[PDB]
């Protein structure tokens, strides 16, 4: 299946996604959160309980609203400026800190 698709991994994966655990909930608390807009705003979708939660373009589940475009970018730029302030371009990655110094 597939041929070595970043890092072939299947289970150990969600180990690797954890990783950053708090990067999460920035990083959702942020996506959700988008505002100061989230907390009764819960209380309502949550008291409704099975309403529809779809768009009529993709279908349900699985990437369901505009945080998809969100997905998109946030997904590339994010990984860019992840990988980028990791390493740079396979290479040189992993460290207390260890942009571009002044080497020669």
């Amino acid at each position: 299946m597939g041929k070595e698709s970043g890092w072939d991994s299947g289970r150990a994966a969600v180990a690797a996604v954890v990783g950053g655990v708090v990067a999460v909930g920035t990083v959702l608390v942020a996506l959700s959160a988008m505002g100061f807009t989230s907390v009764g705003i819960a209380a309502s979708s949550i008291a409704a309980k099975m309403m529809s939660t779809a768009a009529i373009a993709n279908g349900g589940g699985v990437a369901a609203g505009s945080l998809v475009a969100i997905l998109q970018s946030v997904g590339a730029a994010g990984l860019s400026v992840t990988s980028k302030v990791i390493g740079g371009f396979a290479g040189t990655a992993l460290g207390a800190w260890l942009g571009s110094p002044p080497s020669s």
